[PDB]
């Protein structure tokens, strides 16, 4: 199917990406992980997102998440994500075509009593997908949790 | 990877399923659809769920959803689902090993102002996967929306 006009501005996402990231947070010593993301579509105004992470040494599975990105021609976007840990997120924000960036903040975090807000920001940098995920909790203001850079395969 | 002990009681789900369903609701004339579901795992206490639907005549894509099922040895289960329409659900309930059934009710429906609660009930019937999805809205009490039966491939 052809790319829907609402998806076309984010067509640079479509494909598979692999790289690595790092986590850290006040309660949590730093950790590293491998990551793969696939963005795909079926001609609708939606991009399917699927992700997985693993241990760098061994390739042992860690976590997974999946969901859907819904861009609109005014530059707005909403994203819904379910995670293997049992969290869900409703993310809303904007994409910028000149910067090839997407900036999202949660409207809702479900099933995760301690995390309050989550933000996710993506940017294409020299053709690589970078992101930052920030979390807040009741006692920790919004701050980085995860950062990763992935190459397009 | 081997099946995690918490997933083993739901091992009958693992695989791909294809069949058809029907929708209907007070505001909505009846419609039919084809459906495919895949349940998979990576050795963790989680089953990945992915689903899609299509028009019966043509195979044209309709909707998609995906998420994660987290069974526990006491018979409890939580399920998180993101949908291509932009909804998210946190489902909680129980599974019954003798009946090969799973019965879920939403704790949370996100990003869908009019739908209030969603229930999902699965049952293996002569080896086929059947379900019923019920919805409530502010003015319509919980009642069937979708029902489908799928054969294991």
């Amino acid at each position: 199917p052809p790319v829907h006009p609402f998806v076309a501005p984010l067509s640079y996402l479509l494909g598979t990406w692999r790289g690595q990231g790092e986590g850290e947070y006040p309660t949590i010593p730093s950790f590293r992980y491998g990551e793969e993301i696939r963005f795909s579509h079926s001609g609708k105004p939606v991009i399917a997102y699927t992700q997985k992470t693993w241990k760098l040494e061994s390739g042992a599975p860690l976590l997974a998440e999946s969901g859907y990105f819904r861009p609109r021609p005014d530059g707005s976007i909403e994203v819904v994500i379910a995670c293997s840990t049992g969290l869900v997120e409703v993310q809303k924000g904007t994409y910028n075509v000149d910067e090839q960036s997407i900036k999202l903040k949660s409207d809702l975090v479900g099933n995760a009593s301690k995390v309050k807000e989550i933000s996710r920001e993506f940017e294409l940098v020299d053709g690589k997908l970078s992101y930052v995920v920030r979390w807040s909790t009741t006692t920790n203001p919004l701050q980085p949790l995860l950062k990763a850079i992935l190459d397009k395969l």
